[PDB]
């Protein structure tokens, strides 16, 4: 049936995962144009509008820093989290800057470009670096996602296509969104970005299950959790033929309602 969490610790190849979408280059040309769009809009949500503060959680991080690049403009400090180990590690071999990391720089160089070449790659990546605090383990199913360690509320939650594929159906999903809220402060930013109908994604052989979802069912669901939506739009966009049957991309952000009862 649907990807069991365990099928990611025993399958989830995070290197071959990078090359395949994140690579940047002359391959992969829609994998290469969703990237495209992706940064655009995140750029557009980090340094456009109002959502700024201290403390960014990034949920499901996967082994990417791409939709931190922006982020990381308007955030002092930030937390990266998976569920998958190997995900993690991955992420650390960039972060400390070891010889055979991924190679970021097209990225990097592009959300420079967006931002206006006011830095340059280099200064940009040290920037993050600067900004990532932690590197945590969590579980987007449970109630306590990060494990239950003791951290302040979070101004902004970030998520990049982790629900869909966390979450096997809409109840599962609706609870996802619940268990999330619990890491923001009231006031506090909710900024999604995932698949839209998509029930599956492929890593080469691998094969991953989505959560087939329009944007209409994201926005009420997001809605129903609490959320005035502030920023909705869709990306057009759709991965290689067999890699994925997505129509399209979302990015939304939400802001969680002040404290009542
Ligand atoms: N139950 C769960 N809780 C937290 N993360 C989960 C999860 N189940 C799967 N994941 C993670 O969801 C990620 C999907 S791939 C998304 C990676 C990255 N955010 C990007 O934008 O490309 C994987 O890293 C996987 O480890
Ligand atoms: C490229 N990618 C990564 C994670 C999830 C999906 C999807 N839910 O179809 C796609």
């Amino acid at each position: 049936g649907f990807t069991s969490k365990d099928t990611y610790l025993s399958h989830f190849n995070p290197r071959d995962y990078l090359e395949k979408y994140y690579s940047f280059g002359s391959r992969h040309c829609a994998e290469n144009e969703i990237l495209r769009h992706l940064l655009k809009n995140l750029f557009k949500i980090f340094c456009l509008g109002a959502v700024k503060g201290e403390l960014l959680i990034d949920i499901g991080s996967g082994p990417t820093i791409y939709q931190l690049l922006s982020a990381c403009e308007s955030f002092t400090e930030i937390i990266v989290s998976d569920y998958t180990d190997q995900n993690l590690w991955e992420l650390q071999k960039w972060l400390k800057k070891e010889p055979g990391a991924f190679d970021w720089s097209p990225v990097v160089t592009y959300v420079c470009d967006l931002e206006g070449n006011r830095m340059k790659g280099p200064e940009k990546e040290e920037k993050l670096r600067r900004a990532i605090k932690q590197v945590l383990k969590c579980d987007v199913t449970q109630s306590q996602p990060l494990g239950g360690v003791s951290l302040p509320p979070a101004d902004c939650l970030l998520s990049t296509l982790c629900l869909d594929a966390a979450c096997p159906d809409l109840p599962a999903y609706r609870t996802a969104l619940r268990n999330l809220g619990s890491l923001l402060k009231p006031g506090g930013f909710l900024v999604m970005v995932d698949a839209l109908k998509s029930s599956y994604y492929m890593i080469g052989e691998q094969k991953f299950s989505s959560l087939p979802l329009g944007w209409e069912t994201v926005r009420d669901a997001v809605e129903e959790a609490g959320y005035t939506i502030e920023q909705f739009e869709v990306i057009s966009q759709n991965y290689s033929s067999t890699t994925s049957n997505n129509e399209g991309l979302f990015s939304l952000v939400g802001r969680k309602p002040g404290r009542s009862e």
